[PDB]
């Protein structure tokens, strides 16, 4: 007891995306006939896979009326409803006909769902900012990306989101939801309350004990942990990518270089060869354990990048911070080592650092 789905505005309609990039259009149609329409960057487009390549029709519209190359519709469901129904080729030189409408996943949220609050910084693709579940004032990050950074750049932002998707651990940051719907495109987190973990040991610093930046890092090593567990390689993981809740639980973030640049956290082979791993992971955990116990100093801040590499390849490391214990900077020496085999695992880091902790009051 509702109307017919034919007769709501475009914008609810299950099968409108909105703003979803023409590259992110080939990852949701599946089969011959699949379509969906969107935006473009501005009139509409009805995309439809065909021999397995999307294809691209603009709708026109004249005089109010929505159309292809035939009969014109005074809305663009009802267009959609007569080419789905009478099976016509959408253009004669094409060939193309429609099969079946592909929904928006039960990720994809309105901009109207969220009320944003205050500027929290800038990520790798846009402004953050504070905001709330408008339905139930849920706390979240908004990460926006900036609506004129390449369509092939729009990619690499939605993919975090995909991702996250699938991932669900106590120290990872929660994907909520994805605003693809309108520009600009927002990927919508938990807001996790006490900011990033560069920020907290530069302000709060004073205030941790070595017995608590244990529990912190224990954390990160748990999350880790859990993403070798899933085969997928963070290739960023540094204190600035980690995110410290209201009761200081850290959780790992920033899932945009994340796979199935930061030169002073990233790993010899990585740099040399190319070859990121779970072991050069490892590489930027003892770097994190670093910043960890220097309240949040810049590491190598003698050196340039490029002096950083050179420094590395001929056995440089990093001194042991004031406040770290000894036994952590062992650690850090075994996350460091050149030879990435001879590098602990998570677990075993894990394991060293939840030991380290009942040595401290
Ligand atoms: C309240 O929650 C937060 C506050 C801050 N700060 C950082 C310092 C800043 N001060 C303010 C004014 N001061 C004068 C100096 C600096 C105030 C707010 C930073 C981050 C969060 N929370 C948060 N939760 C989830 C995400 Cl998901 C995220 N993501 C997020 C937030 C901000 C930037 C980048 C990302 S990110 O997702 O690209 C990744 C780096 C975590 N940020």
């Amino acid at each position: 007891s509702m109307i017919p789905e034919v007769q709501k505005p475009l914008h609810e309609q299950l099968w409108y995306h909105g703003a979803i990039p023409r590259a992110e259009v080939a990852e949701l149609l599946v089969h011959s006939g699949d379509f969906l329409v969107r935006e473009s960057q501005q009139e509409y487009v009805l995309s439809v896979l065909w021999d397995g390549l999307p294809r691209h029709f603009i709708i026109q519209s004249l005089d109010n009326l929505y159309r292809l190359e035939g009969e014109g519709f005074p809305s663009i469901p009802l267009l959609i409803d007569h080419l789905l129904s009478t099976q016509q080729p959408l253009t004669k030189k094409s060939g193309v006909v429609l099969h079946r409408a592909v929904p928006k996943d039960k990720w994809v949220l309105n901009h109207e769902d969220l009320v944003l609050g205050e500027q929290i910084g800038r990520g790798n693709f846009g402004e953050v900012f504070s905001g709330r579940l408008r339905a139930d004032n849920t706390l979240v990050a908004v990460k926006s990306c900036r609506e004129t950074l390449p369509p092939d750049l729009k990619a690499k932002f939605l993919q975090e989101a995909r991702i996250l998707k699938q991932y669900s651990h106590p120290n990872i940051v929660r994907l909520i939801g994805v605003c693809t719907q309108k520009q600009p495109i927002y990927i919508v987190m938990e807001l996790v309350q006490g900011g990033d973990f560069l920020t907290f040991l530069r302000t709060e610093g004073a205030r941790l004990r070595v017995k608590t930046l244990l529990q912190m890092v224990g954390d990160a090593a748990a999350g880790m942990e859990y993403l070798e567990s899933k085969c997928c390689i963070h290739r960023d993981l540094a204190a600035r990518n980690c995110l410290v809740t209201e009761k200081n639980v850290l959780k790992i973030s920033d899932f945009g270089m994340s796979r199935e640049v930061p030169v002073k956290w990233t790993a010899p082979e990585a740099l040399n060869y190319g070859r990121y791993s779970s072991e050069s992971d490892v590489w930027s955990f003892g770097i994190l354990l670093w910043e960890t116990f220097s309240l949040g100093a810049s590491p190598y801040p003698n050196l340039s990048n490029q002096q950083t590499r050179e420094f590395v390849e001929k056995g440089g490391r990093l001194p042991c911070p004031e406040l770290c214990p000894d036994a952590v900077f062992r650690l850090m020496e075994q996350c460091w080592a050149y030879e990435p085999g001879q590098r602990p695992s998570f677990s075993t880091i894990y394991q060293e650092l939840q030991s380290i902790r009942k040595r401290h009051r």
